[PDB]
């Protein structure tokens, strides 16, 4: 057997630098509920692995012109790693290309607004122009708002692809900076699984409003036609149902929530 | 090609014989939530199908001693049906002997209570004897109390398999008359979909109570190594992407609620 190559990507609570990794190596250098996953997923399949973290700090997005994929799904995609686990959703488009496993976590897109913020829903969002809203720059929530023939959506699509400046983030840490920041100018919609997490941290200063937008999975992928796939997925199963995903949820979620 | 057989199973709001299915044949003969979902899906992958009721009424469990397998999961496994289109919870088990596409409905064991019975969780049930409760006597509700090493579900489990008389019914309907029939005696343990669904329904007398026990899926099932489960998987993936998936369980569960 050889080691097991996993990519994953620095998105909090699923990855994260432990304070004293520079004194430690390896996999030791990271903590998380993906971090835990992986341990237990290696276990239940009987390989070792090596953690990294993607090369472009991407999930995974087929460009139209070049007809390449980056992000982890890349990396699987060109050999550059034998499987991702992390938050990365269950996508038509994406499964069309690699292989995932039944979903480890569910979640749906939402809103999280500074608390005070006079928004109760995405129509309500879609309704007014004073508070300015966008996604992920790259992603599944951003994609759903793309494609979207829902009435309300579509609105909230048009408007925010072309607001000016840029609705759009880098990173999850940006949009909560900037709904932080804000002062209640600007809603963020993001993975509701982010948002639950970032309601329980301090300053103790956004909440999450209204019901998901939609609802969907995050998956273990492998290369497609992987001889790991199978074991896998079983292994998401056995974890689910001895409730061993539910306690890593509630670990790295409300455990040490520092908003009482 | 061939026709495709559809083993399903009448729970409602899955599949429930029309009213006037007597001058109807064929599939015309069923209206539901699976109904409409086998049409889609059969649309998505391109092939005729006949929808058929599962010959024991069963969703699909192993016996030890015979080692075979009956219910739905029997007739894939047997090759007596194609696929199954039915509320069929994917389970460790069972995904070793057949194949599921991904989720295209989650749910939770959960409570039901006849309205004004002193009981807000399973915690609550554990902890006295004047209220009896029970589940469904097969099928993963069931399983997921016998094989729980949580100390609450433990305990509940422990009580159950004992209970005298017995607390199992043989179908939704059973359980659901019983709580009704029982003044508040008798709390039962179901998915979360059907409670949430007799919720809704006339008398309106009953009502889902507490969070859900656990978090899964039900899944289409085809026999493993079929040429119709890749595109099945990515039909479910694009039915819920495209919002249909939504749309449906309203269209069966509140759209004509009864209950306000
Ligand atoms: N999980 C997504 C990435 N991703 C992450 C987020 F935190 C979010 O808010 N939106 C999003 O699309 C994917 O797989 O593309
Ligand atoms: N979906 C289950 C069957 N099933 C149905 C119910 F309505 C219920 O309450 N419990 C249960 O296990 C399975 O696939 O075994």
């Amino acid at each position: 057997n050889k080691t097991v190559v996993v990519t994953t990507i620095l998105e909090s609570p699923y990855v994260m630098m432990k304070k004293n990794h520079e004194m430690l190596e390896g996999n030791e250098r990271y903590e998380g509920y993906c971090v835990d996953l992986a341990a237990e997923i290696a276990k239940h399949c009987g390989f070792k692995y090596k953690l990294t973290i993607v090369g472009d700090g991407k999930y995974g997005a087929r460009d139209a012109d070049t007809k390449i994929w980056n992000g982890m799904v890349g990396e699987l995609v060109y050999g550059k790693a034998d499987i991702a686990i992390a938050p990365l959703t269950i996508t038509l488009v994406r499964e069309e290309v690699i292989d995932f496993s039944k979903p480890f976590m569910s979640l749906g897109i939402s809103i999280m607004i500074k608390k005070g913020t006079p928004i109760e829903s995405a129509e309500d969002l879609s309704k007014q122009t004073e508070i300015a809203y966008g996604t992920l720059d790259s992603g599944s929530t951003k994609e759903f708002f793309r494609r979207s023939k829902i009435a309300v959506f579509d609105k909230m699509w048009t408007y925010m692809r072309s607001a000016e400046p840029s609705v759009f983030v880098r990173t999850t840490a940006e949009g909560v900076a900037r709904v932080r920041k804000s002062k209640g100018k600007y809603a963020y919609l993001l993975e509701s699984t982010m948002n639950e997490y970032i309601e329980q941290r301090k300053p103790c200063d956004t909440m999450k409003v209204g019901g998901n937008l939609d609802s969907k999975g995050y998956g273990i992928a492998t290369p497609k036609g992987s001889s790991l796939g199978n074991a896998v997925n079983l292994a998401v199963l056995k974890l689910n149902e001895q409730g061993l995903l539910d306690k890593l949820k509630n670990k790295w979620w409300y455990d040490k929530g520092e908003c009482g």
